[PDB]
């Protein structure tokens, strides 16, 4: 079973950095097997191809951008939504994303499973640091990293359990 966790994003851009700091909170609350790995991509493309390719599950955290709803909903999308929501003219990493995905298509190594965890964020301004609203996402959306960890067989165990 080949699983990864995916963060992406900025961390010097206010609520661009949600995908990042979600993924480093698994990592700091959470004991996991060891097939599951966990991975901070910033805002890298293709020198991302050979982690994300052959996984039976890949999980991306990111901040969404290109839809109109409320700062701080929280998304969910799966599968093909993902490539089809990657693919906008408001994020060139996002965009790089869906050119790797293209890339694992033509060579047969396209995850079985694609999650996607996003927060529309309320500020991308230059700064270090979530917007309040965006902070009080971080637990949910991590309940959600752990359900699509749990839809493939795996159980989180809390640190706090050991």
């Amino acid at each position: 079973m080949r699983i990864l966790v995916l963060g992406v994003g900025n961390i010097l851009l206010t609520d661009e950095a949600i995908g990042v700091r979600i993924v480093e909170a698994l990592e700091q609350r959470y004991i996991l097997p060891d097939y599951v790995e966990i991975l901070d991509g910033g805002t890298a493309g293709m020198e991302l191809l050979g982690d994300m390719a052959n996984r039976d599950h890949l999980i991306i955290a990111d901040a969404i951008v290109s839809k109109k709803n409320a700062p701080g909903t929280m998304m969910i999308l799966r599968d093909e939504e993902v490539p089809a929501l990657f693919t906008n003219k408001i994020s060139p990493h996002q965009l790089g994303l869906a050119d790797v995905l293209s890339a694992l298509r033509f060579t047969g190594e396209f995850p079985k499973k694609l999650t996607l965890v996003g927060v529309i964020p309320e500020s991308l301004e230059p700064h270090i640091g979530l917007t309040p609203t965006v902070e009080a996402m971080i637990e949910p959306a991590l309940e959600q990293v752990l359900a699509a960890l749990r839809e493939s067989g795996v159980e989180a165990i809390p640190r706090s359990d050991s």
